[PDB]
């Protein structure tokens, strides 16, 4: 497997790594019907979410949609610094497939 | 995909943004049958739920509704100030659609 | 929809509110075999469950039953005041309807 | 229903009373195949477990055993004081039926 | 039941006992398909995996996966000091079996 978010990220096409080295600016959440989504956004200006759950999802990543979700709320919440995102660039906004943080 | 809770809440019927900047002031949760619901309020007055979920809502908003419920205890606990609300406004109290928080 | 715990709690037989008005003095929960059920008290000497799931809850009660635990849990871990509590009183202890937090 | 844990504790027969006054102060947890656990231990030197799930429990228990666990790793981390824990002292570890805290 | 990791570590085949004594350097979460994963490293240069879900993974390790990873993410945040890791060694990065902390 890979050890790093650079590599995992390397295997898969329309991807891109952001270093972020910050924390959250906003969070918001949606339970409107078929809008069901978080998105964040930092004082970059720089916007991204978790999609929809769809049929570009295959069913292992049912659970890790839910749990990507939570952690982007705790992350906000906690005032925690993200390092990097992993994201799909061929969606808008661009779209989380991986996160990273240290300290 | 929406880049901001006004522009997710402008695809909506029936819905408006409330700016309300402030913590929420009271927490209200019901295990009763049938009221199977949470109710928020502010100091300015304002009432808010998360509705009991019913055929008016899609499969995908399940998960949704109770990460909505999830995020607002949180929310509460933690003082967390709430920018803004999407709610509808063809029910009472108006019903959530959509949160944001700015840090 | 209700707008008030109290509102809420008068659509119900058997149930009246307690206002509470204080953090939980002592949580107890249970996994013992017919007795899965957390217990709160109050320094008031006032003693609610939140009862053993049974055939007196109907479906749309399971996911609330499991909320409402989790909500005196971290209520009682974060010494978070409770204002009232909706109850029913064909129970010993009473059991618990609904909750309001409020500071 | 019982209205304390020395109550609930009473209802069984190969049971004891832990007064523990005090944090957690390890905490174990296991993901290993047939050994999907969790052991805590306090100062005192006393060790406890959560049982892996089997045919000594009913189906009641499925849910409650899953919460437990997640009580005693939030306790361990937020330093809070157990009161006393009803265990099982059939089994080594000695087993835990049901947790209490106060403040 | 085992009474201490080390004792649990024991039971199997290919693992050891790392001994860490240290917070969590770095958490990676991945959403990604069939990388839906998490990654830990330490300041000692040391990695670890929480696997994808699998066909060498039991039913009865199926809630245990998703709690390991919730252990990680808090531990993580709150920088939590992890005492020792029982690990598979026939993964790369060595995956992780359980888990202890104190502190
Ligand atoms: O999501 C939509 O496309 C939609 C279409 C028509 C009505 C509508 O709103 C109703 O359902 C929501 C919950 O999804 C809420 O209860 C409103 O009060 C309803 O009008 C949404
Ligand atoms: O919710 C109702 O409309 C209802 C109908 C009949 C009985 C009833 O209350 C009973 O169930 C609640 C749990 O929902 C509680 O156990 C009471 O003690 C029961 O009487 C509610
Ligand atoms: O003594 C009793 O009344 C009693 C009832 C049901 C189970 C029980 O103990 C056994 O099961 C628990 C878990 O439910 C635990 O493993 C004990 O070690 C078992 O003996 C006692
Ligand atoms: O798995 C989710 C992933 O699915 C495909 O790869 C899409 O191209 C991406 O934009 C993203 O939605
Ligand atoms: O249960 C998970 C465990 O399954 C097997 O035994 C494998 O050999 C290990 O590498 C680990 O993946």
């Amino acid at each position: 497997a890979p050890q790093t978010i650079t590599e995992l990220c390397s295997e898969y096409r329309n991807t891109q790594i952001y270093t972020i080295n910050d924390k959250i600016l906003s969070y918001t959440e949606s339970m409107a019907g078929k809008r069901e989504m978080v998105i964040i956004t930092f004082k970059s200006g720089e916007t991204f979410q978790v999609e929809v759950p769809g049929s570009q999802h295959i069913d292992s990543q049912k659970k890790a949609i839910e749990r990507m979700k939570d952690t982007l709320r705790i992350t906000y919440l906690t005032e925690t610094k993200i390092d990097k995102l992993c994201v799909w660039n061929n969606k808008t906004p661009n779209s989380i497939a991986a996160i990273s943080m240290k300290n």
